[PDB]
Parts: structure tokens; C-alpha cells; sequence
């Protein structure tokens, strides 16, 4: 028994946040979104607003019609009786006391006061036309359930606008939340002289050509009474918004928690920071997921497989980004619910043969939702800003060159310095974007709406937040890529340089016949050396392989006894022949390897082509073509960027992403 | 020729801010604070404000008197011939157009309503006193201009529970900008039934009681038509606290510039960074002060005169606070302007015969320059926060220990890494804090006080701010004395491994007869370590002390040539007979060095003795006792930062930081 709703709410909160996202993708790709008043999801919202010719349609539910009708019929019943009715006899809001018989004209005159929005020149004050396709699909979804009063046919106008790609201009702002903007929706059917649209190239639409460009025949309509109230009151601006936000959002922090993977791969991290007993005691399930995700990358990582305490961007990003993860699920199913409400004022019922009074267009659950969510947008940005700033600094990154230098000459290339600045810039104007909205109402309208949620401007806010976590994400990515390929650089030319000493050490030792110990030590330097200390000048006596094998070769000197005492056994005096020998060999040794690594013709694979997360890689290299950094060619950090970014917003990266989890059962692996 | 005093107000903001602040110093100091109504300062309320005992008095200017007494009799005149005067015969605010005759009964009604606040139990929602005393002083020095229609005799009552510390109980909240607070001063002076006083040592107080101690004879005043509203309709509760604040803000810009200097010292900055040229370029004042300041102390440096780029938060600091010191200053002289306004309404102007109606009582002033002086201070901390970060940061501090730690063993001294993790707390809730008050405005007063300027909200915001800093500084300041500490043990401590390696040099190596050019190189190695890289354990074979002496033998063994082929002039068979010698004595010879040192015995002084920086370290040190912290001893670093904490608050901090400055002429180097 589940009287005030607890319960049902609570079941929609069961089964993980990955599995959710799985159905959300499967949703958004759907060709049909059928309309019926109560099943919209954030995913249909989100394809709907789409205006990159995916092709996907809205139909309305037929079995939705008769409600409509009926309370269509009961106001115009209510007029004939000529009865007294708030919006369609009297005024509106703090004005309501003037009374009118003159029911059409007062529609009319609605929505000529509520067309008080400034487009000015250009766009930057104009609703972007994606999120006016959100809030006429949410607006539809809501006069469905038909307790507003208003024809099937505006409908039906409606959806044809949404399927033929016919968008009317709507001012960005206006609205304490969405009367202002949801007027010109109302205009644009009514063919107000000011109202506009834009077709599917942008080119500038009358609404007769409009009109004639979405297949709407049986010219401009002509607003019944309520009909103009019931297409301005109510939230769809905000509420339409906020689910193409969350849809990204939803996205997006699955993709930090897999970069979180990602980065403690290339890191060389210690893999038990996502041990489940740490995370079981802990009870959060937002962490208890992120940290089994985290741990099914990286137990299929060929990385971790070739292994005091990480720090803390690595070590504790589950217990960082759960709470983060849960704030957006609880976000998505207020968002969720919003869509899928009745929000309009007064309700036509016809079961009881009276209009209801009330509140629903106060849109309480977007602001909230959405300064929610903002703050959760922020700490995952804070803490991709912390990874990627452990990553490019050589003090924290495990042998990773500084700034991921990639050319031979690190004098000339700095990597990845400019993009890590860019980073701390997104970063810091994260932060700012996290402070809330609400809290900032004021009393309005002769303070008849003395609370309002400004719900539409917080959606606003946070659709900035995700742009900017976007960039960061994509230039995180990028640098992840980098660093995969530096330790593919590291494990071959390691390789060569082995390879190398011993060959000297075997010619040049052999004799005091064979020094065993000394060349087993002297490769030992060589495992224990970060390559990226030396590599660029590999016999310079000031760099640490020359300096280390010398140590090596006096310490077997000083332990050689007898025997260092006679010329012809002595250690010390090999050491100038076998430095010079390897001066000769070594350098052009490592410049033949490089250059073959470079041609695909490594000695030794690319460790990540047999690692889970290899999808995610794979994409950006290959399918994206974005190539390897380095200061010996002309190519910018940025034009790889470009690549990455581009493709993200089309929705590219969805598919690799779910790649690199799709044979994760669901649970964490046992501790027992 | 000035109409509107823009020229006035720009003449106050000629000469340096230091020699503002050495002015407020002196002003503080007087013993007696003369009120005539126009020439108060911040310094002034900042002392009348303590309630420490310091003696001072307030007294008023009997110049002022005929005026006072003139509008008094005016509103006294006024009611005889019965008219029709706003707050005197009229209602209050939103509610204006009641009347009545009975001008004594509205004045009662007036502080009865006004009354509104709550103190519950305990202190945490009353005003600190010393704040109601700044109120007190400031309300007397409004009403002594004359225009405000009190009786003189009030003045002089409330001036008696000044100077006898006989303080009202105000509620902390209940002011927009402060009719609520105001009117508990005005319940005192009329007796009202639930008034309290608080005595000198925190005795609670009725009326009567307060009345007889302050020395206050004649009974309870009984308002006249005008007098309760003179009382309490103005600004001095929110400017008194701005003042308060201000007052210890503009003291801890100096000392930031201070300490910025001395910890370029005690780093090793290049002191460049100051040099005139540059920040003459630039125009910005504070700047050019701020880099005249710190150029001031690194000029009569013994650690300067001891010397590829700093980083920001040492070489940026001059352009860093310079910004902040000119808000700060900018933000004192409109503070200045507002406790010596007439914050009062309305305006008895005697010489045109009538009541002037206006806004003077909107605190937008307080508002404006608390919420800008609170970023200001959080900017200070940031800087503060990196400087410090820097400090114990081994990667960045050019030698100093991690940590500053001080004892024989690192492992057993983690030196002031709480205090860094402390440091973090208190700069982020700083930043938290720099967040402005005055954006959230709301309609009040049955939306009468449509615009109000929330001056005291944001008042105790900055308060708050400023105590956070005052931790801040605290802990900087005792960082660096341990940094100079270090320094001085550094130095002695090498002294001594110079001094042992040449002997051990000369007797070992007095063979092959004396090899010089070794002994030289030996000596260069000890000169070019960190010695806090190895001190520790000097002799370590894992330290870079011994690896680099062997390295340097190593060297001079393979360029000996044909001398290298004889045992007998071999400095390879030498090496062994060297590394005992040095085991053998080294690390007595450096316990000895360091026995000596803590004994007050140095071989080498403490090169701090010699800087202008002194009064600070010798205060901190010598006068306060705070010690030298070191994990071989109990005392923890929260022990010695409650000393300087509550120096720094009673103002004792004031005198050696304005004397590491006192011979600096006011102008910067000369660079031509
Ligand atoms: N939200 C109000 C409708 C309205 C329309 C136009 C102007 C002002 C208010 P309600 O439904 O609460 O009357
Ligand atoms: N600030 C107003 C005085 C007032 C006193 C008590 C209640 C409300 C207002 P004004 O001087 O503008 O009338």
C-alpha cells in the first residue's frame, strides 16, 4: 500500500545507474516516440530535440483523444451557460478581477501581453532550437492528459511542427518558471505578425510559410476559451531542458568513472583502491558501482596484469563520484515525473463538473533538480581537473614523460602544458557554475508569485556546466590516449636499451672470462631506470643510465677482491672501454627502434589492444584518426581536440563506452 | 572648485597606504577619542570598540551642543503648534498614515515594536559587545551634527555607558540596514522591562542596575516626539562593525606584504621579482607599493646578500595584492564618509524652518565595500595558502625540509603537515565565505523597503573573514620562523661536513703527495647538496652525500692516467680507505655541530640577527616564547600558534611588523 506515492518513486531508484544509461541509449535511438500523457522519458526528450536528421517522429496516442475532447467540450459548455471561470472569463494573476464575456478576445489578449520577450539582432538572446523542440514535446506530453481544456487538433499542429523540423523563435529569457516563452509557441500557431520560425537550414520562417512547411492545414487557429492558458501555463520550457541536460549528464558520469579506470591504468596505480570490501562498508551504492566498474576495467587491463598509497584523485575518485552519480539519478526521476505531469492551472474535471485550482505550474522540481545536479557537474569536473593534473606532472605520474612530451626533443615539446591550462580554466569556471539558482527569487508579478522556481534558468546553467565538463572530458580523453601510447614508447625502447647494454657488457666484460654478475646488475639499472629520464640523450654522463651503470660497474670493482688488483681481471679499468662502446651503439640502437615503432612495426605490441578499455582508445585513434602529439610535427593539441569534442557531441563516444563494460555482469567481484 | 566631492574624496587617497596605516596605528593609541561629529575615524571605533582595559575615553565637543539643542527645541516647538510631522505625529514606514497627538506615546510605541529581536539562551544570537559599543559611538557621533532632534542629554548618557563599559544586550540578527539592534540601545536608555546590560566582567544587568554603575543620574529618559525614531533610524550598527573590520584588514595587507618578502628570504626567491621597472610599467599603486615593500625588507636582507624563474605565488605577489590593498583602502574611505554621515530620517534643517525627507539611512556603503573587502581578504588568504604550500613543499621550498620538519628523525617528525591540511580548511572557507551578500536583497517592510542594503550581514561576513585570515597568518607567520630556523641549522650543519670531509680528504688522500684537485671537488660536492636530502644519515650508501663523494673519486680515478696503473698512486684503491674514514667520525662530528647549535653555541650566527625582517622573528621567538618545533620534544605546532594567535589579536603583532619597515623612505629603489 502506497498511498502518497513513496513507493513507486523508490522502485524506479532499484538496479544500477549503468544499467539505467544502457536502457536510456536504447530509448534515444528508438524511430518512434509515441506520446501518450505519461511515459515520456528524459532519452525521448533528448532524441526529439535532436535537429541532426535522425529521422525519429512523435505520433499521439489515439485512446488519449477522448479526455482531450472532453474537457475541450466541457469549457466551451461552461461558456454557453456563461458561468464564471478563472482565465476564461476573468483576468490573470494579481489581476484577476476583471471580468470579460468576450472569451476568444481574452485568449487573444493573453497572448499578446505574454509576447513581451527581446529577441534583438542576431541569436545570442534566442532559445536554442533544439531546447524549443524539448518544450513542445513536453508541452504536448502534458495537454494529453486532458485536464486542460484544449483542441487534439493544436496537438496534432504541434507534432507537425516537431516532425517536419518547423521551430518557432523563442526569447532565452523571460521566465521565473514559462508563460513569456511558451507565448510564442501559442503565437506562432495563433499567427501572431511578430511571430517567426526557423526551418531545418535556419532559414527565417513567416508563420504562414510555416505553417505550409510543416503540412498544418486549415490556417492559423483561433485560441477557444483557456486554450491560450493551457498552452502558456505550465513548465515544459525548464522541464524540457533539464532532461536534455540529464540525458548528457547521465552519460557523462559513466564516462568519468571509466576514465577514472583508464587513468589509474596508465598511471600504474594500485588496483586495490577498488576492492569491494572497502566499498561494501561503506554502503553507498554510487560508490559501490563506480568502484566495480573501475575494477572490471581494470580487471581485464594488460596494464595491471604487468604489476606507499596513490593519491587522491586516483585513490579515492569511488567514493568522489558516487555521491555525484546518485545526485543525477535522483535528479533524472524528479526530471522524470516533471515531463510526465499534469502542470497547468486551473485542471478541467469533468468527472467532478468543476475546474481545480492549485499550483502545478510552480517548477520547484526543475530548479531544485537542476542546482542539484549543477554541484554534481562541478565535483566531477573537480576531480577529472585533479586526475589530469597528476597525469602530466612527472613528480606523480609513474615514468609518464612531463606535460606527455612526445618528440624526441623534449626542449621542443611541451606537450600537453597548454591544454592543462585550459583545464584549470574549466575547472574554475565549473566552480562558479556550481552555485544555485534558487536562491535567488524574487517576489513577482504585483507579488501575486511571490516564491517561483526559476526553473529554466537553472537548466540553463547547468547546460552550461555539461558543455564545459564536455571540454574537459575531451581533452582528458585525448591525454589518456597519449599516455598509452608514451608507455608503449617506454616498453620498447626499455627493450632496446636491455638489449644494448648487455650486448656491450657481454663483449666488452668478457674477459675480467665472463663478469656474470656485473651484466645481471647492469640490467637491473636498466629495469629500474624511468626511461623517460634519459632516453633523449641516453649516453649524456649527467643523465641518470650512464651515472647508475658506472655506480654498478664500481660497486663490482670495490667487491672484486684480488683480482681488481691485476690489470687484466680488474673491473675499474673496463669501465672507460665499455662507456665508450655503448656512446657508439646506443644511440642509433634506440633510433632504429623508435623509428620502427613508429612505421607499426614495434617489437613489442601495444599493451593496449588487450585491454577491456581498448574500445574507448581504439575509437579515438582510429576511427576518430586523432593522432599522437608531438613537437616534431605541426599538429596542435587543439585540431586533436576538435576530433574528440565533435564526435562527442554527435553522441559518438556512446558506443565505445558501453563497449568497454559490456561483458561486466553487474556485481563486483567477490571478496570471499 | 569640487560641487559634488569627487575632489575631496580624491585627495584622501594621495600618499602610500603604509603611511595611512601608521596614522591609524597613532590614532588608536590616543587616550582620548574627541566626537564633534565629522572627524571619527575607523581607528577610533576600533578602540572604543576593545574592551580590554586600555583606558580610553570618548568625550563630546560642547561646540556641538547649540545645534543639537536647536533641533530639539525645533520638534518640541513644532508640537505646541500642533502639526503634521512623519515620525513625530505620523505612523512608520508602510503604515505612515496613521495619526496621532500623543508624540511621547508613538516614541514609546516605536522602540516597543522595534523590540523584534531574539537572544534565546547562552551568546551565539546576541551581538558581540565590542560591536554594540562601535554602534554606541558611531549613533552619538550622527546625532551630534544637529539634525537629528534629540536632547543632548542623551548623547551624553550613552557616551557614560562608553566610557564606564557598561554595554546593552543587542540581538546579533534581525537588521536589513538597524532599526531591530538600535532600539535595545533605546530600551536601555528608557528602562524598558526586558532591557539588559552586560558590566565589564560579563555581569548580567537591569536597568537600573546599568543606569547606576555608568554613572547615569536623572532615571529613565522618556523620549520626546522624534527621539526614539533619532535613535534608531540609521546606520551604526553595520558601519561600526565595517570599521572594526577594516581596521585590522588594512593591518593584515601589511603584513601579507611582509611576509611575502620574508618568505622570498627564507625560500631563496629571486628578488628581482620587486624591481621598480616592472611595476612601474604596469601604474597600479598598490602594486608598485606592494613591490616597494617587499624590495624594502629583501634589500637589508643577510639571505639575499647570501645569492630558472620563482613561481607565482612568490614572483606574482606584488601584482597579486596590490589590487587587494587598493580595495581595502578604497573601501576605508567610504566607511570613513559613512560613520561621520547624517544616517538619519527626517532631517531637521532649522535654518529653512522644516523636516528634509529622505534615504539617508539606506547603508548601501557598508554593503558595497564589506561584500568587496570580503573578496579582498579571500584573495590575501589564497595567496597565503599557495605561499605556504610552497614553504613546505620540498619539490619547491630550494632545500628546506618536507614539512619544515625539524628534529634528528624524519621518520619521527612530520613537522607542520597539520597545519598545512589546516591551512587548506581555512583558505577554502574563505573562498566560501568571499561570496556577496548584498545580491540577495528581498522586498521588505509590506514591500515599503523594496531596496535595502543588508550593510550589517555583510559586516559580520567580513568579520568572519578576517578572523579566518588572522588564523591564516598565524600559522604562515610561525612557518617561517621554523624556515629560518632551518636556514640557520642548514648552514652550521654543512659548515661542519665541510670541515669533516677535508680532513678526512687530507689524511686519506695525502699519498696519491697530496691530491688537491680531489680534495677541492670533494668539497664541491657538500657545497652543491641539499644537506636535508642526507643529514639524517650522512653516511648513508643510499644518500646522495656519499654517492656523489664516491663519484667525484670515481672521476679523478679515471682521468689519473698512468698514476691510476699503481697501487701506490691509485685513487681508485683509495675509495674504500676514504668511506671508513668518513663513516668513522662524520656523523659524531655532526651531532656534536648540532649540540652545540641548540645550546646557543653556533659556529655560524643566525644570519636572521642581520635583516630587517628581525622584530618579527625576535618577537615571535623571544618575546612570545614560541619555539622551535621538532618531533624529539612533545609540544605540538598548535601550541606555539596559540601564542602568536593571541598576540596577533590583541594587536602586539603591530609593533615589530611596522619596525621591519620603519627606515624605508616610502619610495622604491631607484632603477636609473
Ligand atoms: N500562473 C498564473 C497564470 C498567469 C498567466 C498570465 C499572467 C499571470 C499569471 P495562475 O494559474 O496561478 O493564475
Ligand atoms: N526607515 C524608515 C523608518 C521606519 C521605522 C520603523 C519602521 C519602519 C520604518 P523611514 O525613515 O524611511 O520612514
Amino acid at each position: 500500500e502506497d498511498p502518497l506515492y513513496w513507493g513507486i518513486a523508490a522502485e524506479a531508484m532499484t538496479g544500477s545507474h549503468l544499467d539505467e544509461v544502457k536502457k536510456m541509449v536504447a530509448e534515444y535511438r528508438k524511430p518512434v516516440v509515441k506520446l501518450g500523457g505519461e511515459t515520456l522519458t528524459i532519452s525521448q526528450v533528448a532524441a526529439i530535440s535532436a535537429r541532426d536528421g535522425s529521422g525519429v517522429t512523435v505520433e499521439l496516442s489515439e485512446a488519449a483523444r477522448a479526455g482531450v475532447k472532453a474537457s475541450s467540450d466541457w469549457v466551451m459548455d461552461s461558456m454557453n451557460k456563461g458561468t464564471d471561470s478563472y482565465g476564461v472569463t476573468t483576468g490573470f494573476g494579481a489581476t484577476s478581477h476583471r471580468r470579460t464575456k468576450q472569451g476568444g478576445a481574452l485568449q487573444k489578449e493573453l497572448i499578446r501581453f505574454l509576447n513581451a520577450g527581446i529577441f534583438g539582432n542576431g541569436s545570442d538572446n534566442t532559445l536554442p532550437h533544439s531546447a524549443t523542440r524539448a518544450a513542445m514535446l513536453v508541452r504536448i506530453n502534458t495537454l494529453l492528459q486532458g485536464y486542460s481544456g484544449i483542441r487534439f487538433e493544436i496537438l496534432e499542429a504541434i507534432t507537425k511542427f516537431l516532425n517536419q523540423n518547423i521551430t518557432p523563435c523563442l526569447p532565452l529569457r523571460g521566465t521565473i518558471t514559462d508563460l513569456v516563452p511558451l507565448s510564442y509557441i501559442a503565437g506562432l500557431l495563433t499567427g501572431r505578425p511578430n511571430s517567426k520560425a526557423v526551418g531545418p537550414t535556419g532559414v527565417i520562417l513567416s508563420p504562414e510559410e510555416a505553417f505550409k512547411l510543416a503540412g498544418v492545414e486549415g490556417g492559423f487557429f483561433e485560441l477557444q476559451p483557456k486554450e491560450g492558458l493551457a498552452l502558456v501555463n505550465g513548465t515544459a520550457v525548464g522541464s524540457g531542458m533539464a532532461s536534455m541536460v540529464l540525458f548528457e549528464a547521465n552519460i557523462l558520469a559513466v564516462l568519468a568513472e571509466v576514465m577514472s579506470a583508464i587513468f589509474a591504468e596508465v598511471m600504474q596505480g594500485k588496483p586495490e583502491f577498488t576492492d569491494h570490501l572497502t566499498h561494501k562498508l561503506k554502503h553507498h551504492p554510487g560508490q559501490i558501482e563506480a568502484a566495480a566498474i573501475m575494477e572490471h576495467i581494470l580487471d581485464g587491463s594488460a596494464y595491471v596484469k604487468a604489476a606507499k598509497q596513490d593519491r587522491y584523485a586516483l585513490r579515492t575518485s569511488p567514493q568522489w563520484l558516487g555521491p555525484q552519480i546518485e545526485v543525477i539519478r535522483s535528479s533524472t526521476k524528479m526530471i522524470e515525473r516533471e515531463i510526465n505531469s499534469v502542470n497547468d492551472n486551473p485542471l478541467i474535471d469533468v468527472s467532478r463538473n468543476k475546474a481545480i485550482h492549485g499550483g502545478n505550474f510552480q517548477g520547484t522540481p526543475i530548479g531544485v533538480s537542476m542546482d542539484n545536479t549543477r554541484l554534481a557537474i562541478a565535483a566531477i569536473g573537480k576531480l577529472m581537473f585533479a586526475q589530469f593534473s597528476e597525469l602530466v606532472n612527472d613528480f606523480y605520474n609513474n615514468g609518464l614523460p612531463s606535460n606527455l612530451s612526445g618528440g624526441r626533443n623534449p626542449s621542443l615539446d611541451y606537450g600537453f602544458k597548454g591544454a592543462e591550462i585550459a583545464m584549470a580554466s574549466y575547472c574554475s569556471e565549473l566552480q562558479f557554475l556550481a552555485n544555485p539558482v534558487t536562491n535567488h527569487v524574487q517576489s513577482a508579478e504585483q507579488h501575486n508569485q511571490d516564491v517561483n522556481s526559476l526553473g529554466l534558468i537553472s537548466s540553463r546553467k547547468t547546460s552550461e556546466a555539461v558543455e564545459i565538463l564536455k571540454l574537459m572530458s575531451t581533452t582528458f580523453l585525448v591525454g589518456l590516449c597519449q599516455a598509452i601510447d608514451l608507455r608503449h614508447l617506454e616498453e620498447n625502447l626499455k627493450s632496446t636499451v636491455k638489449n644494448t647494454v648487455s650486448s656491450v657488457a657481454k663483449r666488452v666484460l668478457t674477459m675480467g672470462h665472463p663478469s656474470r654478475f656485473c651484466e645481471k646488475d647492469l640490467l637491473r639499472v636498466v629495469d629500474r631506470e624511468y626511461i623517460f629520464a634519459y632516453i633523449d640523450d641516453p649516453c649524456s654522463a649527467t643523465y641518470p643510465l650512464m651515472q647508475k651503470l658506472r655506480q654498478t660497474l664500481v660497486e663490482h670493482a670495490l667487491k672484486n677482491g684480488d683480482n681488481e688488483r691485476n690489470l687484466s681481471t680488474s673491473i675499474f679499468q673496463k669501465i672507460a672501454t665499455f662507456e665508450d662502446e655503448l656512446k657508439a651503439l646506443l644511440p642509433k640502437e634506440v633510433e632504429s627502434a623508435r623509428a620502427a615503432l613508429e612505421s607499426g612495426n614495434p617489437a613489442i605490441p601495444n599493451r593496449i589492444e588487450e585491454c577491456r578499455s581498448y574500445p574507448l582508445y581504439k575509437f579515438v585513434r582510429k576511427e576518430l584518426g586523432t593522432e599522437y602529439l608531438t613537437g616534431e610535427k605541426v599538429t596542435s593539441p587543439g585540431e586533436e581536440f576538435e576530433k574528440v569534442f565533435i564526435a562527442m557531441s554527435k553522441g559518438e563516444i556512446i558506443d565505445p563506452l558501453l563497449e568497454s563494460l559490456e561483458s561486466w555482469n553487474g556485481a563486483p567481484l567477490p571478496i570471499s
